[PDB]
């Protein structure tokens, strides 16, 4: 399986630009969204579940061919409340219906971050879209409530270490959870939609409290209304995972820079650039434009 990337057909960087914009500008307008928390999170997280279904082993899956688009990805319960991020999606999508589906969704995931004060993601596009054939089945994304050993394990299938996933994991500090999607609740809320290293500071400051929700899961509660997953709490179980999570809770930087690299790394997983492509796009926010 090679999926070679194709550039849309007679699009520059200018052109995506543009996309990145109309992303841009509607999460600043719907900002009432979930609380008031906005599309950001959410939009992260799509692009992340997009992209994790990606097998190293045979190629399959990724975000290359943007089946969630088709209902069996889409239904995919591990993909639960992702429906309103495609919803927000879809106008911009019918603004510039020559974007292929899967740069849409991963380059909504770069506008976020970087809208919501993250480090710049560059970007490249290319992915096109694959038939309903190609659609992953259920299943690839992860469970929550497993530990380090697990997250390891799971990871390797996407080929990233353990700095990456630490990395990575970072973006928990953005948006909650909802009991609705996952059987997880909290935080209390606040909810946070500003990109900082605070995943890592509350989880080594808080004073977690391991409690069992609504849904008969359990979660880890802080007494300042915080909550990480069994995932999450066990990276300060596991020792090389815990020595980067100290890390990062230093030095939002070097945090930064790493998650930057991994994210794009994932969203790149499994497609083949072509010697001619064009090099990665860095996109300008709204701020860096005066709009
Ligand atoms: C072991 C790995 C992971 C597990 C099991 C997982 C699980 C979860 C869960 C259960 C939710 C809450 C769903 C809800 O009820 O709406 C969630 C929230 C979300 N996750 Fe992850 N996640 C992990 C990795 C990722 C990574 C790698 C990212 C992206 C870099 C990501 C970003 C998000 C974001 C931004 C939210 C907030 C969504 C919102 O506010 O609607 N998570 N994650
Ligand atoms: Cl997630």
């Amino acid at each position: 399986l090679v999926h070679v990337a194709s550039v849309e057909k007679g699009r520059s960087y200018e052109d995506f630009q543009k996309v990145y914009n109309a992303i841009a500008l509607k999460l600043r307008e719907d900002d009432e969204y979930d609380n008031y928390i906005g599309y950001g999170p959410v939009l992260v997280r799509l692009a992340w579940h997009i992209s994790g279904t990606w097998d190293k082993h045979d190629n399959t899956g990724g975000s290359y061919g943007g089946t969630y688009r088709f209902k069996k990805e889409f239904n995919d319960p591990s993909n639960a409340g992702l429906q309103n991020g495609f919803k927000f999606l879809e106008p911009i999508h019918k603004e510039f219906p020559w974007i292929s589906s899967g740069d849409l969704f991963s380059l909504g995931g770069v506008t976020a971050v970087q809208e919501m004060q993250g480090p710049k993601i560059p970007w490249r596009c290319g992915r096109v879209d694959t038939p309903e054939d190609t659609t992953p089945d259920n299943g690839r994304l992860p469970d929550a409530d497993k530990d380090a050993g697990y997250v390891r394990t799971f990871f390797q299938r996407l080929n990233m270490n353990d700095r990456e996933v630490v990395a990575l994991m970072g973006a928990h500090a953005l948006g909650k959870t909802h009991l609705k999607n996952s059987g997880y609740e909290g935080p209390y809320g606040a909810a946070n939609n500003v990109f900082t290293n605070e995943f890592y500071l509350n989880l080594l400051n808080e004073d977690w409290k391991l409690e069992k929700n609504d849904a008969n899961n359990e979660q880890w509660d802080s007494k300042s209304g915080y909550m990480m997953l069994p995932t999450d709490y066990s990276l300060i179980q596991d020792p090389k995972y815990l020595s980067i999570v100290k890390e990062y809770a230093n030095d939002q930087d070097k945090f930064f820079k790493d998650f930057s690299k991994a994210f794009e790394k994932l969203l790149e997983d499994g497609i083949t650039f072509p010697k001619d492509a064009p090099s990665p796009f860095i996109f300008k926010t709204l701020e860096e434009q005066g709009l």
